């Protein structure tokens, strides 16, 4: 059997006619060689346009651009009868739509670009999908879907029946489109009567008297996940919650969120925390496709099943293969035995700023293992590595260590003028030729399509991960990153996982860190350091302590618990309230393995 469909996408905006000769791809392009029409110019909005209808895919083209404006996928021809919606020539498209239920938790995972967000704006009625084609009505939708069960949902979605609540993905915008303080806000949106309720386990006590523009990433999230919950609806869908919340808060709304269903609403979510993802989920979609040029929705699959094969990146009943290589987790009993000598020690620190005191207890550090810090923010976890850097002067202690240390800061405010590849060649030309570092970091982490960038004009995912890099490339003793995850989608997480794990693991060093992502941590780490204290006010780092005995100090202190996927190795989670959730707690344990 076969069939097969092109689809061309440029990113216009990183196209250039007059910098590449006159529009290199007619020029470079067979067909038009021949006296076809694969590529025809747009002599007046002066771009490129490629004509699907002819383009053999051969690809040409895609390797000329001097940048890469250019996409040539070939699909099967099927999908084109699940076409959802395009946003016009050469641009983005999403095919298939996930699934709603009364009573449950959907959840929704895949990389950005992929049509997430476009799903849930459709879904909600805010945009009415064009079918690829030049649709504008529901009508035209409702008969698309005659046979779906989302035929029903569309029709009254259209007659106004049912109308969604949406906990929107970009919370840094709220301040400027609302004015006054987080209690009015949340009284006027409020319409189940539960303003106590939730501004408490949201814990919104404090903020409650400031303003919108005062307010940081962590709690604007909170409010919005407030004024979410407030209303009265049946239909609520969140876009990415977990943004901005620390290892404690995300955790702790999840279990908020779920009980959505238990009132028997139906709940949606969007999530690139899979630990976060798991324990809210009951059904779970994947999206898979290339990110800004096309997106597919596979079938609803069981929480489980669904993130297991995600981890593995091959979807049995779609039969799709959306990552050449596959994230397994080592099983416990696979694990190495190993004497680790000390690589360096650290007695007792004391931070002091005057209003907020750290202690550090007194801890080793051992040569080529990998320690996972985790604690709730505004609790001292910065402060620490900043003293293990030297870049912080101890109030009392004192680090003193002859060792080189490679440092990936949390807040990285990019200021350097030039590209990606002239930092990184700086840095070791020799390895961006290896084929080891092209295959564990650069290509992973996706700096080959960066290096023409500039450095001041990367977007903060971006900079995350050329930070990553630059900090991964070079050779100290010791390498410390600062919270990595941050602002990646879920597949550059695992990415940075498996990288920063390979890459110590191959050179033989040892490295610390920082992470609010479970899956990361578990992943990458071979032993833990907790913290605890009252965030803002005072902090105490625990020592050092096996992965066991640190789950299980950090995990009480939020109330959740893990088991072992037995095939994945995953870090399986409880829902509230499950026989296992209630056994595990019982014996006070909230972590195996
Ligand atoms: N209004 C729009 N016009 C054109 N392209 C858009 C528009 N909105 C989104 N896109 C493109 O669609 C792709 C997927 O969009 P989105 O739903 O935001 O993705 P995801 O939620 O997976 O990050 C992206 O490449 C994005 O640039
Ligand atoms: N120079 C400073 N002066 C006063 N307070 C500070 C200073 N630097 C950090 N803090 C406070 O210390 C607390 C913890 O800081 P940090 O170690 O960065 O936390 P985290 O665990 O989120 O990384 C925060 O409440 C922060 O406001
Ligand atoms: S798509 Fe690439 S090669 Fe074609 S005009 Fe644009 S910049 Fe030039
Ligand atoms: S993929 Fe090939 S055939 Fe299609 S537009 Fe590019 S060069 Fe022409
Ligand atoms: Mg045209």
């Amino acid at each position: 059997m076969v069939r097969k469909m092109r689809i061309a996408v440029i990113d216009y905006d990183k196209c250039n006619p007059d910098k590449c000769g006159h529009f290199l791809c007619e020029r470079v392009c067979p067909v038009n060689r021949m006296g076809g029409e694969a590529i025809i110019i747009d002599e007046e909005n002066y771009k490129p346009i490629i004509q699907e209808a002819s383009c053999t895919g051969c690809g040409i083209c895609v390797h000329k651009c001097p940048f890469n404006a250019i996409s040539i996928v070939n699909l099967p021809e099927q999908l084109d009868e699940d076409c959802v919606h395009r946003y016009g020539v050469n641009a983005f498209v999403l095919y298939r739509l996930p699934i709603v239920k009364d009573g449950m938790v959907v959840g929704i995972v895949g990389p950005n670009g992929t049509g997430k967000t476009t799903a849930v704006k459709i879904l909600a009625g805010q945009l009415i999908p064009n079918l690829c084609e030049d649709n504008d009505s529901w009508d035209n939708v409702i008969r698309a879907f005659r046979g779906n069960e989302l035929q029903n949902y569309f029709e009254r979605l259209k007659n106004g029946e049912i109308r969604p609540v949406v906990k929107p993905q970009y919370v840094d915008l709220l301040p400027k489109a609302v004015k006054g303080k987080v209690r009015e806000l949340l009284k006027k949106v409020d319409e189940v009567g539960k303003f106590e309720e939730v501004v408490k386990e949201l814990e919104l006590e404090n903020v409650l008297d400031r303003e919108l523009h005062q307010l940081s990433g962590g709690e604007l999230q909170r409010v919005a996940i407030a004024a979410a919950l407030l209303r009265k609806a049946h239909f609520y869908f969140f876009d990415e919650p977990s943004s901005y919340l620390d290892i404690r808060q995300r955790l702790k709304v999840a279990r908020v969120i779920r009980r959505l269903a238990n009132e028997g609403k139906a709940v949606l979510v969007v999530e690139h925390d899979l630990a976060v993802l798991d324990y809210l989920s009951d059904v779970i979609h994947v999206v898979y496709g290339e990110p800004g040029v096309y997106g597919i929705f596979s079938k609803p699959k069981g929480t489980r099943n669904g993130i297991n094969e995600f981890l593995q990146g091959y979807l049995k009943d779609e039969n799709v293969r959306f990552r050449p290589y596959e994230i397994r987790f080592t099983k416990l009993s696979e694990r190495v035995d190993v004497e680790r000598e000390t690589l360096v020690e650290y007695p007792r620190l004391v931070k002091d700023y005057g209003s907020f005191k750290l202690e550090v207890e007194p801890g080793e550090i051992r040569k080529g293992e990998v320690i996972g810090i985790v604690g709730p923010n505004g609790i001292g976890k910065t402060t620490f590595v900043k003293m293990l850097a030297g870049v912080e002067e101890p109030t009392e202690g004192k680090v003193e260590w002859d060792l080189t240390v490679a440092y990936k800061p949390q807040y990285i405010k990019a200021e350097y003028e030039g590209t990606v590849y002239e930092l990184l060649s700086k840095i070791d030309s020799s390895k961006l030729n290896s084929n080891f570092y092209k295959t564990e970091l650069l290509k992973p982490l996706g700096i080959i399509d960066l290096y023409d960038r500039n450095v001041e004009d990367l977007s903060g995912g971006e900079l995350q991960r050329v930070a990553i890099a630059a900090t991964l490339l070079r050779d100290a003793d010791i390498y410390l990153l600062d919270e990595p995850s941050a602002y990646l989608d879920v597949e550059q997480r695992l990415a940075v996982s498996r990288a920063i794990r390979h890459l110590m693991e191959k050179n033989e060093k040892t490295a610390l860190v920082v992470e609010h992502d479970v899956l990361m941590i578990d992943y990458v780490s071979d032993r833990l350091i907790v913290f605890e204290g009252e965030p803002g006010r005072h902090g105490r780092a625990l020592p050092p302590m096996g992965m066991r005995e640190g789950m299980n100090r950090f995990l009480a202190s939020v109330g959740i618990t893990f088991r072992r996927d037995p095939d994945s190795g995953r870090p399986r989670a409880n829902k509230e309230g499950s026989v296992k959730d209630r056994e595990q707690k019982a014996r006070g344990e909230y972590y195996y393995a």
